[PDB]
């Protein structure tokens, strides 16, 4: 888990969010062993987003091939607890949207956030990704997560695309407000290993 100094920084920075926005959240990974986290305000931009290494390994390579291409040595370096940690210190009463409730609804619960609400779009199928290509022109650098090549060749999932897509999906447009992380790499992260001396 996190440090008494990065989960006071955590806090700080999440206190960044307006607990009334609209926001969104998505996961990657099944909801008792998610591997990719997001949550974003359109409105702002603001968005906090985070990894976490998985405990079962045979469901993630299938998750990895079929759905959002993570290479699982690219989790060894994330920061631990923070799954936790930021669902711990979500506002009270807060309301998420979200596209496709079942698996969000169980993770919230397994923390005791019962008193979180959902609100389900839910789009059909390919609505929802109306506007896959153009995010994944304008904001890929956002998150460079997703190294494998995905099959069903598809473009991989990835939380945080996930969510800028359907917020232009139900606004009919891909034109955001520029998404902006409150987090800090170096709480997402740990250091990893030393420059290459070149
Ligand atoms: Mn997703
Ligand atoms: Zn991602």
């Amino acid at each position: 888990g996190l440090t008494y100094s990065q989960t006071m920084e955590l806090k700080d920075s999440m206190l960044q969010l307006d607990p009334n926005a609209k926001t969104w959240i998505d996961i990657e990974g099944r909801p008792e062993d998610p591997v990719e986290i997001a949550i974003y305000q359109p409105n702002n931009g603001q968005y906090i987003h985070f990894y976490r290494e998985p405990t079962d390994i045979k469901q993630f390579k299938q998750d990895s091939k079929h759905s959002h291409g993570i290479d699982i040595q690219d989790l060894f370096s994330v920061q631990p607890g923070l799954t936790s940690a930021v669902i711990e210190s979500l506002p009270k009463n807060m309301v998420l949207s979200c596209q496709g409730a079942d698996d969000i609804r169980k993770l919230l619960d397994s923390q005791n956030r019962r008193d979180i609400k959902l609100i389900d779009v839910s789009m059909q199928k390919d609505d929802a990704r109306k506007f896959e290509d153009k995010i994944w022109d304008e904001y890929k650098h956002l998150c460079r997560m997703h190294t494998g090549i995905v099959t069903q060749e598809v473009t991989p999932h990835c939380a945080l695309l996930d969510c800028l897509m359907f917020e232009a999906a139900v606004i009919g447009s891909p034109q955001i407000p520029t998404p902006r992380p409150v987090l800090s790499r170096d709480l997402v992260f740990r250091t990893g290993p030393p420059r290459v001396v070149l």
